[PDB]
């Protein structure tokens, strides 16, 4: 689809099973998820955003669909203010900025 | 045009009459640049992410100008590590998402 930016580009995405609501957010690298059960492996990370770093558990290879398109990559689960999919999962969705 | 995100969207930006670096971000709300002495009267302001909370002067009717494209906006500024243009000015040079 085509997204306009006058409300936050929010989607439904589908990891570990489960539904949840996630921000489309070119601003980061990285994909982080709020604090959640997943099954696996998992390394803790150190990730820093605007107002400094947190602690995060670092999923490797999770399946996980975004808007109805399937991507299979790195997840973080800590402690972020909101749900945000990250440049490493939009590439695999074939996401642009177009002006 | 069209920017695809294998690296960060950072394009120039005008505003204040100097250019500087800023990103592309979908995922801001507002737009935060570093400190810079801006004239004018401004508003203090709290802004939250990843790590929690810094401080920053809101400075409402700013002209900004991003690849070209003229804005006018409100424009967050203080310690932020990173230049963000926000949903607040990325609608107004007409920036979708698209996949
Ligand atoms: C202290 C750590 O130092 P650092 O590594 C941090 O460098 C950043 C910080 C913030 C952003 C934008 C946000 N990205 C981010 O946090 O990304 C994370 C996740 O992937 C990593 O890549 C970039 C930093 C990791 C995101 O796009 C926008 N945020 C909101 C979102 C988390 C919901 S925000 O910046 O917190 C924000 C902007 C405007 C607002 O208006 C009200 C409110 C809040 C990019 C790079 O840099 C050293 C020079």
């Amino acid at each position: 689809p085509q997204i306009t930016l006058w409300k936050r580009p929010l989607v439904t995405i589908k990891i570990g099973g489960q539904l949840k609501e996630a921000l489309l957010d070119t601003g980061a690298d990285d994909t982080v998820l709020e604090e959640m059960n997943l099954p696996g492996r998992w390394k803790p990370k150190m990730i820093g955003g605007i107002g400094g770093f947190i602690k995060v558990r670092q999923y490797d290879q999770i399946l996980i669909e975004i808007c109805g398109h399937k991507a299979i990559g790195t997840v973080l689960v800590g402690p972020t203010p909101v749900n945000v999919i990250g440049r490493n999962l939009l590439t695999q969705i074939g996401c642009t900025l177009n002006f």
